[PDB]
């Protein structure tokens, strides 16, 4: 049933979930992976299929930007991800997981659930700002709207995207800046939580939702604690043109790095 499954996914975290999928079946969505393995490589828009997605709604039944991705995979990967998460649990930049085994049809399929991710990961912001195409920019309108950079009528302007006819677009993009900068800070906590726990892995962009949290421990192998390494070659590098389109460091010219406080003199 898709109702006992929902009442399991809600868990102990008192959240009210509307299934974006349909009937305990995975929701196939078109996303922006950054991937390298023995067959494929690149920063490309693939199509992910292994994740049931439920959206949480607040009081008065309004949908907020907070989802519950419930990725289902093999039992061995579930066990490995459970031990890696129980090492990295104490970190604050790690989205809260929930590991359960549920009767899907006649068998216990192991689901690992991730709580309160946003809709689009950082790779979707970076891909939609790096691979711009003004006919088809719908994961940039939705990111700009849903994080209050503009107000969904800004796109009724004739050329809202144009840096030379509409220079005000820079003020729009800079309103993403503090959402990006906090993301950077959360990475440096997560990298630290890897280094002090002895976990070796590759930080990709698409494993970080736009709040900042990190949520994929599939190919992290653990070594002796105090000596793990994070590999952030292709995290910081793909992200790099976004750190000045969106002016991510203009909260650093303010005293004690708070956007409310006055400038440093
Ligand atoms: C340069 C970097 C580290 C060099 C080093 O000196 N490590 C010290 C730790 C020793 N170990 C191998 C254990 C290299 C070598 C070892 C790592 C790759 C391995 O395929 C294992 C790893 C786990 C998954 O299963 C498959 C992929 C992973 C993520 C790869 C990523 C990357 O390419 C790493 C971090
Ligand atoms: N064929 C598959 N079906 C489902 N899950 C898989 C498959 N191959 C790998 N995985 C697991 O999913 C991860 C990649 O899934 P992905 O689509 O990136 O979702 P997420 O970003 O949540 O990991 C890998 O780390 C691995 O643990
Ligand atoms: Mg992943």
């Amino acid at each position: 049933d898709a109702q006992s499954f929902l009442n399991r996914v809600c868990g102990v975290s008192a959240a009210r979930l509307t299934p974006c999928g349909t009937g305990t079946s995975t929701d196939v969505v078109y996303r922006a992976f950054d991937i390298y393995n023995d067959k494929v490589a690149g920063f490309a828009k693939f199509l992910k299929t292994n994740c049931c997605r439920f959206q949480e709604k607040d009081e008065d039944d309004n949908l907020i930007d907070s989802y519950f991705v419930v990725k289902r995979h093999t039992f061995s990967n579930y066990q490995h991800e459970e031990t890696i998460y129980n090492l990295l649990k104490d970190c604050p930049a790690v989205a809260k997981h929930d590991f359960f085994k549920f009767r899907i049809d006649g068998d216990m399929v192991p689901h690992i659930s991730r709580q309160r991710l946003t809709k689009y990961t950082m790779a979707d912001l970076v891909y939609a700002l790096r691979h711009f195409d003004e006919g088809n920019c719908d994961t940039l309108k939705e990111i700009l709207v849903t994080y209050n950079c503009c107000d969904d009528d800004y796109f009724n302007k004739k050329d809202w995207y144009d840096f030379v006819e509409n220079p005000d677009i820079l003020r729009v993009y800079a309103n993403l800046g503090e959402r990006v900068r906090q993301a950077l800070l959360k990475t440096v906590q997560f990298c630290d939580a890897m280094r002090n726990a002895g976990i070796v892995g590759v930080l990709t962009l698409d494993n970080q939702d736009l709040n900042g949290n990190w949520y994929d421990f599939g190919d992290f192998i653990q070594t002796t604690p105090g000596s793990g390494v994070p590999v952030v070659d292709s995290y910081y590098s793909l992200l790099m043109p976004i750190l000045t389109l969106t002016r991510a460091l203009t909260a650093e010219s303010h005293v004690d790095t708070d956007l409310t406080k006055p400038y440093i003199k």
